[PDB]
């Protein structure tokens, strides 16, 4: 089978999970675990870093036989040409490339606000920047059902988990942009999917290492 | 012609202009200009965000004609294809994939320094890191001539630019890196951007807004 490796969090992984179930992956997960607090250990992962072959080691890699990968984004696009889920055309290929770097983006803000000392304070100033990040998103979409166009491709796998995110921080967020909460539910609906959310496998939270101030346990 | 907009710095705008210029674009360029400490005043910008058609606003954008396109990696795949810059084979595909996602986490790491107040202390902890971050690239390129195999694709302006900024940063941290040295020496090389370093177009620095504590004037 195929190797993912990434933290026991949810991090930025869920998105590679969720393709590997769609596209009926045989894979097996090997989770590294961080020590608990003073030290947040990470020599479980440390200890073979550099044993594994990887160009650039980091977390998440996919060993798939020969071929071994890091960076996300690089994991998705293999993953998408593998099991034909890239855009068709120049107009599908641009709307994923913009997606896919927005997503990061966004995730990225997420991820800075949470790990930030002040994130108490930084709550209040951040929520009022969400409705308009949400916006964006819902006017992109528009009407099509997807997000590159007719068919679901890898970005879909993105968007879904950046949005997830966003509305487990924020549940009202998305009260304003029915054709997001409509798009959340397509996804949740693709038929592995549903299957693999009722699972062993499934996780949702926590999101973040102990280090963050949220979805950190 | 085509309508770039960034700053009037380098940021991380680099290789698109390199790109323009390798591929024999046309193109006007709109640089915005930002104030002086303490407020550092982005109005010229701010004037004409969200007057553009973008979906999803920023800087650097490009607008061809229909096409309009924000996010960097977004506009580098988009002149790619447009120009067949793009890998060929599949493992040419995953060095390059790999390269674009590795370049903006080296970037990140060092704006992110660039940006602490607290620069000077930190510097030095930064430095110890380098050895490893180029021994990586190195160990990577090997003997290829470029990043992704036999030809220049669009992946060798993201590592151009990455290892000239640390370069810049680090006169020093290549010295035990020949073919790094060598690569840096055979892109300057090529004929259009040989010509475009001599250019009135040419920005070489800074490197970054008036805002960081480094290469900001
Ligand atoms: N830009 C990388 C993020 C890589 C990264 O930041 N990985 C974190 C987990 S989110 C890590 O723990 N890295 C392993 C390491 O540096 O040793 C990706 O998109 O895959
Ligand atoms: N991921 C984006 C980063 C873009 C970004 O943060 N743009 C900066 C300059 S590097 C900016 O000034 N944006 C202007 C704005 O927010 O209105 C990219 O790769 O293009």
């Amino acid at each position: 089978p195929m190797i993912l490796g990434y933290w026991n969090v949810r991090g930025l992984t869920h998105p590679i999970r969720l393709l590997l179930e769609y596209t009926d992956s045989s894979y097996e997960e090997k989770r590294y675990a961080m020590g608990d607090a003073p030290d947040y250990d990470r020599s479980q992962w440390l200890n073979e870093k550099f044993k594994l072959g990887l160009d650039f080691p980091n977390l998440p890699y996919l060993i798939d036989g020969s071929r071994k990968i890091t960076q996300s984004n690089a994991i998705m696009r293999y993953l998408a040409r593998k099991h034909h889920l890239c855009g068709e055309t120049e107009e599908e290929r641009i709307r994923a490339d913009i997606v896919e770097n927005q997503v990061m983006d966004n995730r990225m803000q997420l991820i800075m606000l949470c790990y930030n000392p002040d994130f108490e304070k930084q709550k209040p100033e951040f929520l009022k920047t969400i409705p308009e990040k949400m916006k964006l998103y819902s006017e992109f979409l528009g009407k099509r059902p997807w997000f590159a166009g007719d068919k679901v491709t890898y970005v879909d796998f993105l968007a879904y988990d950046i949005l997830d995110q966003y509305h487990i921080f924020e549940p009202k967020c998305l009260d304003a942009f029915p054709n997001l909460k409509d798009f959340l539910a397509r996804f949740e609906g693709l038929k592995k999917i549903s299957a693999y959310m009722k699972s062993s496998r499934y996780l949702s939270t926590p999101i973040f290492s102990k280090l963050a101030q949220w979805s950190n346990k």
